[PDB]
């Protein structure tokens, strides 16, 4: 018979046979009809007899199992079976994520579960049928489809002179406006905190030294206020009096009346130095516990300057014990006639930034010079001339035309944005050995994709407005264009037509090769042939923009979500492929290979008039002194470059 | 035969036998064996038969676990019976109404 079962732990223990009996009676007594023993010691007999003298307890079950489900009470099989798999269930959950499968930070695993549990149901009551085709069969993403019913925008520019001058009140919550440096940058921090819940995107603050100037004059007028409260002097005509700069002097060798003129820009400096210190420190443990970007760089004066250069030395020295700092992201504003050249007023302030991202690997570097990011409406002598510099964000998004409105960066930001696979629009006619009818049929299925992108961005855009005020306490109030004459029950669909619709695309090397020999980095008919299909696209969104009343862009995806989630299912489909489904990642948008070597010069060269047409956001990165980084600044302006973020 | 099959919801719908054979046969492809055509067409056929004008998901499904135990196969009737649970238990979820309403 049987001699000695095995445990699950591993312990080794006597056959009892009362045991099979007591396991089976309590899937008896959930039935209908129970049953005394006569079935009972049946099944207990046949099992203890053809055994191999030591059995597992697995092992019994299943033959518990199969004997039950074979002698004409197929009912308590199925009451067997359902309670097993759920104490197995039960028991994988004290290691693993058995839920997960069904369907480590406690906050991580509940967003996880609602963005498994919308997930779905998006893809199926909402989404019309061609679109919901079209995202099966691996064409066209929908980035951030779990926050699709919280009728929810992408990422907006913080105007944020209008909460340091007026205060903000955002639920049981009050606060007035600042009267110094250690409670405007608070404040700052506080509003990209709180702004991020409302929206599933990063956030930006445009003209970061404009803003916080004003707060730089206020803490050396408290300061001499201060200083002539114990010496019972009369110092009124300091408070207005022109610095040429809030640089720190040492103290000894003066007496009088100039000594002290001193201590006050000492200690403001000091004061301003801690304020920047803990807002790069607030902003890192806050998104370690958010994306947040700053730009700045086009101011010329003693308060904007010594905001400048304290933020580009509290970023020198790191954070905690030197540790490099992830946020915010820092970006350089730079143009010709402010801090560019040798002679210009600010070129110490731009020394600093070259310097500081060869250590910390930031910051960045926008070029306002190129075509597409000139202002006609800027003039270097009007105090908010801020409203027409253009502004980019970490996650290169750009928003600066407009076909209704005005041709500004601030208080405008993104409603959506889908990525187009075209990999596989390639293979898909791979097989035609004539290169005319190949091509002719590529454009025929890219004008199908788009046609139905295009209906799907304006169909979420129909969805996102109908929306109340209320349910965005912080962006319809105070951080969106008309977001001052809106009601709190009152849909913001008089104010959401100045956004921007983002159609994206991953890989064009993949697809060269797909169509012709090489990639756009090798040969030179690839180059002009993807060319031709980029501006075909971007010729396609002007119409669709045109026809539909909105506003579409072009962008390059910063690949942060779909890095694999386009080549593992196509292999599953098309098979490797040399060249195009045997890298496993696809490359970037329009950017050349990584492993095709190229120099710095070429890769330019030829990356560089793509700008023009991805008007949606693009990017010029550059692997790897601060004489490197100022070449590849002085490239970035050589070509109509928009953004670089060279390390 | 059969022509009339309620949803879970309340619905009436056609009886296109092709989602019993898909069901069959996903339960099939998790196991060790394989899979079998000649299984599949012999269940589906025995259930397009004997049933009534007007059929539930439940009792079709009841039907098929029924079938398929005293059917050769048993190693899918196990996986069939955990999947149906386990989804039987998913179900009982609020998500249908809060994301109607
Ligand atoms: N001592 C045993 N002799 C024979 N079969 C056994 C024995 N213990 C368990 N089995 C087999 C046959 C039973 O139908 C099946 C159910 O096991 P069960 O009695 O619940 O033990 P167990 O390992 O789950 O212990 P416990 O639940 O008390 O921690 O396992
Ligand atoms: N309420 C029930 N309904 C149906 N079958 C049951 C029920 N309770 C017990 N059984 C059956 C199946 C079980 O494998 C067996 C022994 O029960 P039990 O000891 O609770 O299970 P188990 O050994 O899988 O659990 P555990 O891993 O928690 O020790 O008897
Ligand atoms: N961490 C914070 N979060 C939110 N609000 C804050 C925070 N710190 C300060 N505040 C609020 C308090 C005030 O209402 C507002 C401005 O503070 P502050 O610069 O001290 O000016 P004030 O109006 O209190 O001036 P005074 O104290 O000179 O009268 O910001
Ligand atoms: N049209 C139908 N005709 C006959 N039986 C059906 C039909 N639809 C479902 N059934 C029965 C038999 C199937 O094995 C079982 C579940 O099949 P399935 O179509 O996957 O269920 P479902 O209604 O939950 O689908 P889904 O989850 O895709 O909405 O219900
Ligand atoms: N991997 C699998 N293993 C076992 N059975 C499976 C598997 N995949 C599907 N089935 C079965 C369960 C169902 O009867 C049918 C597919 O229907 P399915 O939509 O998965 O479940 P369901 O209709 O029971 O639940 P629900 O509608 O709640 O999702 O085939
Ligand atoms: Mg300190």
């Amino acid at each position: 018979m049987i001699q000695t079962v095995v445990k699950r732990d591993g312990r080794i223990v006597g056959f009892n046979e009362q045991k099979i009996m007591a396991a089976i009676r309590k899937a008896m007594l959930h039935t209908d009809k129970g049953e005394d023993t006569t079935l009972i010691e049946q099944i207990t007999d046949h099992i203890s007899y053809r055994g191999k003298s030591q059995m597992s307890v697995e092992a019994i079950q299943d033959a518990i199992e199969m004997e039950l489900m074979k002698s004409a009470r197929k009912d308590v099989a199925q009451k067997y079976i359902a309670y097993r798999n759920q104490r197995n269930i039960a028991r994988k959950a004290k290691t693993r994520d058995v839920f997960m499968s069904i369907v480590d930070t406690p906050a991580g695993m509940m967003m996880k579960f609602a963005s498994e549990t919308t997930k779905p149901f998006v893809d199926d009551y909402l989404l019309s049928e061609d679109v919901r085709d079209a995202v099966m069969h691996n064409y066209i993403h929908i980035h951030d489809k779990d926050y699709y019913p919280t009728k929810s925008l992408t990422c907006v520019q913080h105007p944020l002179d209008v909460i340091l001058n007026h205060g903000f009140t955002a639920g049981h919550g009050s606060s007035r406006p600042a009267k110094r440096i250690e409670t405007a940058a608070v404040l700052a921090c506080i509003s990209l905190e709180t702004c991020q819940n409302e929206m599933h995107g990063g956030q930006a603050i445009p003209a970061f030294d404009f803003y916080l100037a004003p707060y730089v004059r206020m803490s050396y007028q408290e300061e001499v206020k201060n200083l002539e409260k114990l010496t019972g002097e009369d110092l009124s005509n300091l408070y207005d009096a022109p610095i040429d700069d809030y640089i720190e002097k040492p103290l000894d060798g003066l007496q009088g009346r100039e000594r002290l003129e001193q201590h006050a820009i000492n200690k403001t400096v000091n004061r301003v130095h801690q304020a920047m210190e803990a807002f790069i420190h607030n902003m890192n443990t806050i998104h370690s516990r958010v994306f947040s970007s700053i730009n700045y760089g086009t101011d010329t004066s003693a308060e904007g300057r010594c905001i400048m250069r304290e933020i580009l030395q509290s970023t020198y020295q790191g954070v905690g014990n030197g540790e490099t700092a992830i946020f915010p992201i820092q970006i350089w504003k730079k143009k010709r006639g402010v801090n560019y050249l040798p002679e210009d007023r600010n070129y110490d302030l731009y020394k600093l930034a070259c310097k500081v991202t060869a250590r910390r690997f930031f910051p960045n570097f926008l070029n306002l010079d190129a075509t597409f990011n000139q202002n006609e409406k800027w003039r270097a002598d009007d105090p908010e001339r801020y409203k027409w510099e253009i502004a980019t964000m970490g996650c290169r998004t750009r928003v600066f035309e407009d076909r209704w409105g005005e041709k500004t960066s601030i208080a405008r930001g993104n409603l959506s944005f889908s990525t187009i696979n075209i990999v596989k629009l390639a293979i898909e006619c791979m097989g035609i050995e004539n290169e005319k009818q190949r091509i002719d049929m590529f454009f025929a299925k890219l004008d199908n994709i788009l046609d139905i992108t295009a209906k799907q961005l304006d169909e979420r855009f129909q969805f996102q407005k109908t929306a109340m005020a209320k349910q965005f306490p912080l962006l319809m109030k105070y951080l969106w264009v008309g977001a001052e004459n809106l009601k709190p029950e009152e849909t913001i669909e008089s104010v959401i037509n100045h956004g921007t619709l983002g159609i994206g695309f991953i890989g064009l090397a993949e697809c060269l090769v797909a169509l012709i020999g090489k990639h756009h980095g090798e040969s030179e008919k690839a180059q002009e042939l993807g060319l031709k299909i980029i501006t075909y696209m971007r010729d396609r969104a002007n119409e669709f923009s045109e026809q539909y009343h909105h506003n579409y862009s072009i962008l390059a995806t910063p690949a942060e979500g779909l890095s694999g989630k386009f080549t593992k299912k196509d292999r599953k489909q098309f098979g490797v492929i040399p060249g195009v489904t045997d890298r496993d990642y696809y490359t970037n948008s329009n950017h050349v290979p990584v492993y095709y070597k190229c120099t710095a010069l070429k890769k330019a060269q030829i990356e560089a008039p793509y700008h023009d047409l991805t008007r949606g956001g693009h990017i010029f990165y550059v692997e790897i002194n601060p004489s490197v980084i100022e070449s590849v600044v002085d490239m970035m302006d050589k070509y109509n470059m928009g953004y670089g973020s060279v390390n």
